């Protein structure tokens, strides 16, 4: 029953077939320390080139090792203040951070790693590695993980592999498709026979108890938008593309960065409690925001930029949550809504709703059906600011 | 396939949203004697203010006590010839009469008690309290009962009644509506799919069996209205309006005293055998009624009231029936009968038949569905005169 | 003769026979800590239900029995500053924190419970029970009394629950309407026979005393509207959407938070000395809000939502008054206003003038009454900032 901002404001484009297809170009540079991932909506993998940065794997340019080698790692999530490795404890796992920032604490804390880092090198070759250092996740993110053994039966399929390890003892364009395919919110809507029969005069409470199954299947299309794993702003967004807080509280400064990061950028979406944050900082700071009408409707908004709230986007226990600033449109390379019109049985144009049967206890059962999903059509058009204190007061 | 006389001779109002409600007013007098009753079909309940009438109880008016005594009695029926107490067992239980005559054996049988009398007043309040009558019942009925502990609790209870019971041992309008619910027949049509694909061309075998189906549901309704406890012309009239006969056979006499008790009867329904039970009495005394017409059509009749002829009404083993004397109508108060159309998928005004499903063994499935209920609009509609003999013959 | 803002903003519904209903989904949990109550105005009462939260009720679902012993709680008030319970005298009571804020001082200040909080639990099992601690009430609410006495009389009712306390020793939906009834605003206006005689034909003081009339009952309905009991937007506001300042003047934090709880905010109520001190604040910080348009009317607003003065809000003794953030409408679930037009005889479309009687002394009696009420459709409509200090200046 609440707005749904994110469900009104996503141009909609009509796919054919429930399947969408995003050309991606991935451009990458081999030497500068830092690997790149291919990542679809939560899951992510490292180019096999890229792999080669590896220093006991640089200069090898063989297209079936590196990509035998790809596919053979493992995805890691770790959540904030996890140990991931301990000292004393012998290496044997190569470790490529693709998101968050990691603390490693030496015998000393030396510094934080972050995107595109690696640690586990020399875990690899010998077996002889010892973790002499204890990593610390500060923030949650994934990780890829190569294994000691699975790195030893790759070297002994690929004889090339061996010559190359036993020699070094002594701007790129990847084209690569995203396919999306349309997710669907489905619901059973269960109606006796004498409620369709006797209270259908003066109003049908058939037809009420439908309007409230749509209004449940929006309110989950918009949570879904928002938090889903494959498909979902909050995940499927750039690793680039997110950004830590300065400080913690959502300072108009946060937000300049977050307007940096892309070009016309449409809207911000935050949680009313990181509204409340925003106005807190806006007051501390002594400035006071212009509103921006869209639709006719005023709204507060930053830099012309306006702010719509969203109920959706999770609260952490810590009373931390992000924002999202994103630009919408097709024309402009932005973020679209995937959805398929013209259902066989439309009550909405969205909607199909069809009669399944009427059991023996003479209750008929009714099968309300959406088909949705969200595409980034480039990389730059999600940005999300994380770990954003909501909790703040002056004090 | 039998005539049902009650469906096309009774009223049909539509109600809305499957209900209706009768305002009733329900006249009683304290310190006649008698204990008036709330009657709901064949649920009964002792009015607390008329409980008053109680000996032990009288001057007591506190509505919450008398209201909790009320709701802490348990309604028994009584069938013909049951003994319900003896001489000899301790007496525990107040019974209030609602219904029936119950004759009582005094070590000499003393009296007969009818609908409003009471026995068992001093077991409420002591322990010593013996029954040294037995009560033997000569007519089915209803009656309430009052414990000896449950009153011990409810005196526990309310101080009030401590003290007044301690103090003691040394025309009413009570308006409460009535609502009656839509009751339905309800039957499930199973139809191979091989009599639905062939016999369809010079007659539908579907349609026929369809049409006995219809014919049955018609069938069962008319059971119901005449002989169903919640709603039913048989249980649910006043308990004053039930007459019993002053010889056993249904004599003139008796038709006129059933005739008297209201204003503007419309007819008489009876069994078959009750009706050649009256032709036979009829000729006893030498008179010959004469016949009237309704809806063109000729029927027998007394005093120019027709008499139909009802074999849903039941006959005992004892071969003793029933006769109901009973005016219809809405502008003047009587019996109307209950009904909703405007079904979402009518074959006939009052009925609904919606496909169901079809099974794996290729059965389509047909949900044929009508509702339908009885309002007595005032209490003196409807008669019933009871204790029929209709086995007596000339000798 | 002010301005009477709530009674012009409102929007007005028609009722049909001076009565409304709103349907109300109450969700609550069991095992969170926190006790749910039903609130109709300024009366409140426990949720059977959540009454099982008590340790010494919990897997307790006998619905007679919670229901009876919810019945059987007693509603208390208190005032800011008074003293609850003090150490050493014996506990026997169990108190059901409704509203208001009681910081709880032991043998040590502890904390401070809120809406929700419990203390009294073991004062109902046992009879030796003193209070150690003494709960003084920082800010006033309302509260929810359980006697032992009463206690133990349900207990000794029900047997159930005597066992269950002899074994112990060793998402819900929850809908229940609300019925609003028109309130009456009334008044006789006495007219001499001279004064209706000659006074009448340049102007009429009796039509001019009759306008005196109307704009006093205007000024009681706007009175009524804000600081009635049984309806009325400052008692009649859930308990979850009242609020309390963090520093105790209204800051511009504070009005952030006001909005923050509740979607589409239509105004600010406030006192003029209020708005007052909210300027101080806005100059103090060095922020200049904008002024935004209704009506062709400029107002102040914070936001872009209008702030506007009443004085029917009260102002206490200790000079701290009262914030209230509310929407308006139909549609967009809100405070609707109910009022019944087409009275027999109207002056004015809400208004009912009728002529009573003329007095033996030739005074002309009218009776001028109107009906109005007020509803609110949804708890999150109407938010209440308690205890705000409008005597603060710099310094
Ligand atoms: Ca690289
Ligand atoms: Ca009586
Ligand atoms: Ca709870």
């Amino acid at each position: 029953i609440t707005s749904r901002w994110l469900l009104r404001m996503l141009p909609w484009v009509e796919t054919k077939g429930g399947a969408y297809r995003v050309n991606r170009r991935l451009t990458f540079t081999v030497g500068d320390g830092r690997v790149e991932f291919v990542q679809d909506g939560s899951t992510v993998r490292v180019i096999p080139q890229e792999l080669g940065e590896l220093a006991l794997l640089r200069d090898f340019d063989d297209a079936e090792v590196l990509s035998a080698i790809a596919d053979r790692c493992v995805q890691r999530d770790f959540r904030a203040g996890e140990t991931l490795v301990e000292r004393g404890t012998a290496a044997d796992e190569l470790h490529l951070i693709a998101h968050g920032r990691i603390g490693q604490a030496s015998a000393v804390t030396l510094d934080v790693l972050a995107d595109g880092d690696r640690f586990g090198e020399h875990a690899l070759l010998d077996e002889d590695a010892r973790w002499s250092q204890t990593a610390t996740a500060e923030t949650s993110g994934t990780l890829l993980t190569l294994s000691r053994a699975d790195f030893a039966a790759v070297v002994a399929n690929s004889p090339a592999l061996r010559s190359h390890l036993a020699a070094f003892t002594a701007a790129d364009y990847e084209l690569k498709p995203r396919e999306y395919e349309l997710s669907v919110a489905q619901t059973i809507l269960r109606v006796h026979t004498r409620v369709a029969d006797l209270y259908n005069g003066p109003m049908n409470q058939t037809e009420e108890q439908l309007r409230l199954t749509i209004e449940a299947l929006r309110e989950r299309q918009e949570h879904e938008l928002i938090n889903n794993r494959e498909f979902g702003l909050l995940h499927n967004a750039d690793f680039k593309q997110r950004i830590q807080t300065h400080s913690g509280p959502p300072t108009p400064d946060d937000l300049d960065e977050l307007l940096c990061r892309r070009r016309g950028t449409k809207f911000f979406l935050a949680h009313p409690r990181t509204i409340a944050a925003m106005g807190r900082e806006f007051n501390a700071r002594g400035l006071y925001p212009d509103h921006t009408d869209l639709g006719g409707q005023q709204v507060p908004a930053w830099r012309g930029v306006p702010i719509l709230p969203c109920g959706k986007i999770p609260i952490t226990p810590e009373r931390t949550s992000s924002i999202l600033a994103l630009r919408t449109g097709e024309e402009d390379q932005g973020v679209i809504g995937l959805r398929q019109t013209g259902l066989p049985d439309e009550y909405e144009p969205g909607l199909s709703v069809r009669f399944m049967n009427i059991d023996e206890k003479a209750i008929i059962s009714y099968l309300v059906s959406t088909y949705y999903s969200a595409a980034i059509l480039v990389p730059d058009a999600v940005g999300v600011l994380e770990n954003v204190q909501i909790a703040n007061w002056p004090r």
